């Protein structure tokens, strides 16, 4: 198990552009396309993203370069966050695959305004770090989703996965 794996089981594929938990419109493995309420605004954002007229619909080979992409932008965010990188660096191997999961997922700017929660962390503080991302917007839109990732907070280990 390792973060592809991960957010392979989290997010799946798709090969058509969905409306994600948040409303917003995606494709592949949980990549964000726009945040803009028009499709034919993330229709474009496709062809950008791949290099041609797609035109809604891209391949398996396409999707795994995206994730690719998406996973080191979640990792290079994190890194360059202020907030968030004490934070990170602070985490067990396990813990800092659930970091990377929620910023794969919600954004880092979405992430960093979490203060208390990323104060509970640094701490070690699991318990109540679970049951503050528990009622979080982040948890009560996309709870299939982000289930698995406050379970892997709170134990460090891969057990939700499993
Ligand atoms: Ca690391
Ligand atoms: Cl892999
Ligand atoms: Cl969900």
């Amino acid at each position: 198990m390792n973060i592809f794996e991960m957010l392979r089981i989290d997010e799946g594929l798709r090969l058509k552009i969905y409306k994600d938990c948040e409303g917003y419109y995606t494709i592949g493995i949980g990549h964000l396309l726009t945040k803009s309420p028009d499709l034919n605004a993330a229709k474009s954002e496709l062809d950008k993203a791949i290099g041609r007229n797609c035109n809604g619909v891209i391949t398996k080979d396409e999707a795994e370069k995206l994730f690719n992409q998406d996973v080191d932008a979640a990792v290079r965010g994190i890194l360059r966050n202020a907030k968030l990188k004490p934070v990170y660096d602070s985490l067990d191997a396990v813990r800092r695959c659930a970091a990377i999961n929620e910023v794969f997922q919600m954004g880092v700017t979405g992430v960093a305004g979490f203060t208390n929660v990323l104060r509970m962390l640094q701490q070690k503080r699991w318990d109540e770090a679970a049951v503050n991302l528990a009622k979080s917007r982040w948890y009560n839109q996309c709870p299939d989703r982000a289930k698995r990732v406050i379970t892997t907070f709170r134990t460090g280990t891969w057990d939700a996965y499993k």
